[PDB]
């Protein structure tokens, strides 16, 4: 078997008795009534047993050495399953595979029983998860802090072609990886009012909610380091949530506890979109307030807070945890009694902010009346921060009255709002973009004024993905043939993949690379019929676009091409065309009407295309249901063509693009986000780039975008629009897609028509290359061998050195 | 050390490593950061490990032998702590005590950390718990079925003398004894409507709630038998509780799941009182519906249901689970398609009902409109059952038109109601009272008409208590000296206690019995200052009345005596009186105004009495806060005088009275409930009986009860009433107790004044006996030696033989 570790004689034996120990004592089951679910749990408990020894010493180690601690605050942690990942980082995979084999069980069958920890929406949440893995592997004293939602991202079901949402009760059967720590429970306050006394302000008459932490281990890759991800759960106090007497009902008071506990009930399913609901604000303060208390308590142990920034670094994943800034000030000034200026100095020095997008509708602008009611003291502090900051601007740009209102944290208008992004820039010593182009756009556009004020704050840290889950875990076959030639060191040193460049002409390697891709496609084609049922051809080109559904991601542009391919086949049926299976998957936010309309369009196209006899097996349109982390681990290794076609300047970075590049897929995309650095790394000749560049989009906006022009000059495009309009794809409901056509023609913010011509032309070129297996594979090798820059180990090493002030280390911790 | 088992060399060693295994692997803690709570859990997991082996074989055994199964349905199971009880029934106590000692820990300190499983209100819930223990010890294939409330009986706090209720979050830190079984999850229906088709009625368009079972082991006493207590939890389905589309909000739909799950959220805190709230009805159907499905599934394994009653027996603990009757019919007729008559025959033969009280306000009378809306089909079935039953009556008593309306299950009037008690009698083959006198009152009064119709149905089964928790566990010192003389066999054969009768004149035994009582009092006096703080004299007579607060229990009568004692001391200060520490404890239902007023009266008396310098240490009035099972295990072994003074004919049986008798307390009480059989067993000369007999109460009711008469002829009583009226006990609020005085004088349903004179006179006699230590102790020995009849092992053996048709067995199951 592969390099999933050694199957030692002693350890396979030990593993088996421990599996049986847990099956008996833990699951209280006996082999005659044990269900596959029981088997999965016995295995999970057995594997978890192997890292507790290390978990304890790692934490005890940090207490003894007392290094600078890194706190990664995020309202999202898209973790996925954790059994296999743990086996991989502990080098237990083969041993476990062997032991379960002898016990007569299929480890892979058991792995499929674990529920995904879908505590994230998409890119932002998955980045946090990849980062945690990298920080452990690089031996950093890092803690992931978030909310323990009992309901993560909804499960997507397709009914009559429409998306149906259903509760993700991932904790239903229990979570063997987490452990409640009811000793560090903390109180969080809400509402109340502010009393200004003789020696300071006081936040009074507040409603209290308790925060209970749950620890989940985050093991580094084979270095015996296990860090901690601490997730907070909301709990109602038993007193006032019953003790505020004088009629109401005792039963009711108890039932009403599910009001304070609703705070950690569900994750908001919005990807790159802001909804100013009070429940959202409560979750944001809740995670911030509890986390900070825990951070300061740890520090008080390790009162001159002058050294605080030397021992603490808190990274803000977007503006979601932005209240950490005014909350840190509140504690320092109100409770610790530090002078404003000393407090501010400390705050700015420990906080750093990461921007994830430039679309306005994703920007957090919280109405003042909301902050006024829920967090009165924080509003006062934000006003004071704004006051002193604007004074700084005025001093720097005397008389520039418009710049003052442009930079204010407070926005005037219909209703006053607080620009959380401006808050973060002012109270952070570092602000970074997630890709070189996005980082430049921030300085030239969105945060230009801030950049002019303090240029030193703005940096870039191109995103990355973990090669452990995204290669070794999901594509062992590819990881193995690579290791056969260059060794195993690249798993924690992805740059070494370049060494594969010297095998680009190796006949055996070319054959191998092509073989694992073919095995991956056969396995996925099988899984498709197994769990979803309705056949696909594994010899065709696997064209896949998987990511959340968004107008800016342009799944619609993908559809136009699919319809074009179909129309061409119907025009010349007996002409040869490279067979394709185009797969589009992704979830739409429940309130995003357009995004839900696009899913129906995709399934509607498949209904026509998939049953046309003249088309045969040359073209299949499949919608990948419930796209999530665990599903990504299956499709990506099986893809040939990765679609990254967002309008230039809208996708901050993207990460799925990197996952595809590492797994042997070629990329067709625009010069957007990280696509630019990937093409730059692999060489543009090895990439399928097309469409407008940022500049072209801007030129078009100056003169004005008119979709009619494109409709008028392109007969193929016109034909498609008239097919949608006449009900060709919706016979029973001829006007079903009027909203889509209307939008494309009159309010297309992402100019889908503008990139149509260059897109289908470019798609022609990928089909030409696919016809030449040998050359396709050689280009694949150029992409894989050149993907090393996109490992989150590189990203983290840069954050560590350029933002946190800590030195990464690949030193093995002193055994378990 | 005592007979808490052997401290074997191998087992103490084994215990210690397992304690450390769990502390490390399970609690992921290390000795340097382990909290006492961690230590308690490591011990609990280690002890639980010892019974899983037996739990599995016991259950597998019942599958193989396939005996008749006993199902005990109750909405209450007052369990208390379970660590010590498990150690006792497994004979692990000494080994565990030794092992933790060597590990440098105090086992008793760790035991106090466990949370009480307060899933009961009082007597009814505790009986179910004692019964489960007896059924295991007698080797019966029995299952306890109930609801897993996340909030049990509220925790009682006394503020300014008033009771304050606060949520009992007993699961906060987890429950090491339970185990979720998500494989046997079942659906329960609500609402909907009934469609009458060609081949039967159909219950349609219902709302579904899922029932998830949690198993808790119930170990027999040293016989290697471990039965199961299965508790249901309400869970919302992820579909319709989200899938019923067409606007509303996705977030809201998820938050609204806490609406179907509220069913198992909290226990109704009513003791002997009926509240017709919909939530209560839902809990009742919920436990019934899920339990029955589980019972039939088990049977289908073991379709002629003719044999059903031969393999199944379901005991109804009060009318709370009465819907089991129409629900069993529904399943048999609607789903299994059995003819009505065959179905009814089966139902009556498998169901038995236990009545617990005769007070009207405790009777369950559910409004028809409620059953009509929530359970439409059941209402139809109840009407049909009533129809056929009344036809039986008419045939038996031709022309007796008044008897017909008296016996109907349907009550006419303001609003129509369903008499659940009448339902139970009609569909059960056996109806029993809980004490000989209560059982006779049922036949002569309340259910006279039913008794005349089917005399064979009515039986008696005097309640009992388990000698394991109620003697060996809470009073090891007494259990030991008893064992020193007559051996250990009496623990599971209480009748052998009679053998102690021959030591009634033994000088050494008399001294010993008196010594353990004195040690028990010193320990309790200590615990009082430790956890509640404010001293008491351990040399005084410990006069205690602990039970729920009720007008019928007459804590008020107890107060009158206390005030009388105080008034006499103030009249003749330098006269000698036997010192007393009277302790009154118990919880009042939150909506029971009078009961809450009585608690304030008790604390108000203590405020005056406890600070009067002339009184000195001769009289202390203490209110025992948060009386519960774990607290009972502490006070009872320390009591000298047990107060069981309910008005004759109101306390069906009582069980606390038995606990006191087994632990060396003398009883002062009325000829009520089981008090009659206890005095009968011990000899009236060894009991302090007083007041009216049932007959006297009836005579008084014929002529009419006038409290003024007693107030007029008794100067001491008058003086007390004038003290309450003038604010002597409430200076700042002189009219604070007007409600109590008003009630006593004009609407005393329990004639407190009528028993006043005989009560204080009798109290004089107990003080006279206490002055003679030797004789007091000899009378104590007569009570203890004669308590054997009150073991729940005797009760269960009678249920088994006279109702269930099964033979108890004290055979050890084939090792673990
Ligand atoms: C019931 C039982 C077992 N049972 C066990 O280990 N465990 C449990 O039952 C069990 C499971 C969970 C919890 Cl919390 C408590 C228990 Cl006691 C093992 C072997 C045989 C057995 O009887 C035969 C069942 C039917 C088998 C068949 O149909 O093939
Ligand atoms: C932190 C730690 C340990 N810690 C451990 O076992 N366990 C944990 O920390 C722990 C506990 C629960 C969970 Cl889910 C996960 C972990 Cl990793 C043991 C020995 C030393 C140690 O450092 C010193 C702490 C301070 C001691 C003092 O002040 O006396
Ligand atoms: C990697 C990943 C994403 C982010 O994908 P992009 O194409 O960058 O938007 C979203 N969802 C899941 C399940 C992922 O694994
Ligand atoms: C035994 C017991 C009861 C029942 O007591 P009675 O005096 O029969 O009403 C109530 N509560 C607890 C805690 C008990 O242990």
């Amino acid at each position: 078997i592969s390099v999933r570790g050694l199957a030692g004689v002693e350890n396979v034996t030990e593993l088996k008795k421990n599996f049986n120990r847990h099956l008996h004592f833990t699951l209280v089951k006996d082999r005659n009534v044990a269900t596959p679910r029981d088997y999965y749990f016995a295995l999970a408990h057995t594997v978890r047993d192997h890292l507790v020894g290390r978990w304890i010493r790692t934490q005890q180690h940090y207490y003894e050495k007392d290094p600078k601690r890194i706190y990664y605050l995020s309202l999202e942690f898209y973790m996925g399953r954790t059994l296999q990942n743990t086996m991989v980082n502990l080098a237990l995979e083969n041993a476990c595979d062997e032991a379960t084999y002898q016990l007569g069980l299929d480890m892979e069958e058991l792995e499929e029983i674990e529920e995904d920890a879908g505590l994230g929406n998409g890119g932002l949440g998955r980045l946090a998860a990849c980062f945690l893995d990298s920080m452990a592997t690089l031996g950093l004293a890092a803690y992931g802090y978030g909310i323990r939602y009992e309901f993560g991202i909804f499960n997507q079901k397709i009914c009559g072609g429409w998306q149906m949402e259903e509760a993700d009760d991932w904790l239903r059967y229990g979570n063997p990886w987490e452990k409640a720590r009811p000793e560090f429970t903390l109180p969080v306050h809400f509402y109340g009012r502010v009393e200004h006394t003789s020696q300071g302000a006081k936040w009074v008459d507040t409603q209290v909610v308790l925060a209970m932490p749950y620890d989940t281990p985050v093991p580094g890759y084979r270095n015996n380091v296990v860090n901690t991800m601490r997730l907070w759960s909301a709990k109602a106090p038993n007193d006032f949530n019953l003790k505020d007497f004088n009629v109401g009902g005792y039963i009711q008071a108890v039932l009403d506890r599910n009001l304070a506990e609703n705070i950690s009930r569900v994750l908001y399913p919005n990807d790159n979109f802001f909804e100013g609901k009070e429940l959202r604000l409560k979750q944001e303060y809740f995670v911030v307030a509890a986390t900070l208390q825990d951070i300061i308590r740890r520090f008080k142990s390790s009162t001159n807070f002058d050294a605080f920034p030397d021992k603490v670094a808190i990274q803000l994943n977007d503006t979601h945890p932005s209240l950490a800034i005014p909350e840190l000030m509140r504690v320092l000034v109100d409770l610790e009694r530090l002078d404003w200026d000393k407090a501010w100095e400390v705050t700015v020095k420990t906080c750093a902010y990461t921007n994830h997008t430039v679309i306005p509708e994703a920007l957090e602008r919280w109405p003042v009346h909301l902050l006024e009611t829920l967090l009165p003291r924080h509003l006062q502090i934000i006003y004071e921060i704004n006051q002193r900051f604007l004074n700084r601007v005025a001093a720097a740009f005397p008389g520039d009255v418009d710049r003052l209102r442009r930079m204010s944290l407070v926005e005037e208008g219909a209703v006053k709002r607080i620009n959380m992004a401006h808050l973060c820039i002012a109270g952070s010593h570092a602000v970074n973009g997630v890709a070189r182009i996005h980082s430049e756009i921030l300085k030239k556009t969105i945060f230009k004024d801030f950049y002019e004020l303090e240029p030193h704050k703005f940096q870039n840290k191109t995103n990355g993905i973990t090669p452990r889950r995204w290669l070794v875990l999901c594509n062992p076959g590819l990881a193995e043939i690579i290791a056969e030639r260059i060794g195993e060191e690249y798993i924690s040193d992805l740059d070494q993949l370049r060494k594969l460049l010297s095998y680009v002409d190796d006949e055996a390697f070319i054959r191998d690379v092509a073989k694992v891709k073919q095995e991956n496609k056969l396995k996925f084609a099988a899984y498709l019929e197994r769990e979803y049922k309705v056949h696909i051809n594994p010899n065709s080109l696997f064209d896949v676009q998987v990511k959340r559904i968004h107008e800016y991601k342009r799944q619609l542009l993908n559809c136009l091409h699919v319809i074009t391919l179909y129309n061409r086949i119907k025009k010349e049926p007996n002409k040869f065309v490279v067979p394709r299976t185009v797969m589009i998957g992704g979830k739409a936010a429940p309130g995003y009407h357009m995004a839900k309309m696009i899913i129906k369009l995709i399934t509607a196209i498949g209904d026509v295309v998939n049953h046309d006899p003249v088309v045969g097996d040359r073209l299949r349109v499949i919608f990948l249901e419930n796209y999530r982390v665990s599903l990504a681990e299956k499709v990506i290794p099986a893809a040939d063509l990765s679609e990254q076609i967002s309008t230039a300047g809208t996708e901050a970075s993207g990460t799925g693009n990197m996952k595809f590049m590492l797994n042997g897929a070629l990329t067709i995309g625009t010069m957007d986000g990280a696509n630019v650095e990937m093409a730059e790394e692999a060489g543009e000749e090895n990439f399928f780039i097309f469409g407008m560049r940022v500049e072209d989009v801007d030129r078009l906006d100056q003169r004005g975008y008119n979709a009619q022009e494109y409709y008028d000059r392109i007969p193929e495009l016109r034909q498609i629009i008239e097919q949608l309009s006449s009900g060709f794809f919706s016979p029973k409901q001829p006007d079903l897609f009027k909203d889509i056509v209307n939008m494309l023609m009159h309010h297309d913010r992402f100019k889908v028509f503008a990139d149509y011509e260059e897109y289908v032309k470019c798609q022609e070129r990928v089909s030409a290359l696919y016809k030449n297996p040998r050359e396709w594979t050689r280009m694949v090798i150029r992409n894989i061998a050149t993907s090393g820059k996109f490992s989150s180990d590189r990203t983290i090493a840069q954050y560590a050195r350029e933002i946190w002030g800590v030195e990464p280390s690949r030193q093995r911790l002193p055994a378990p």
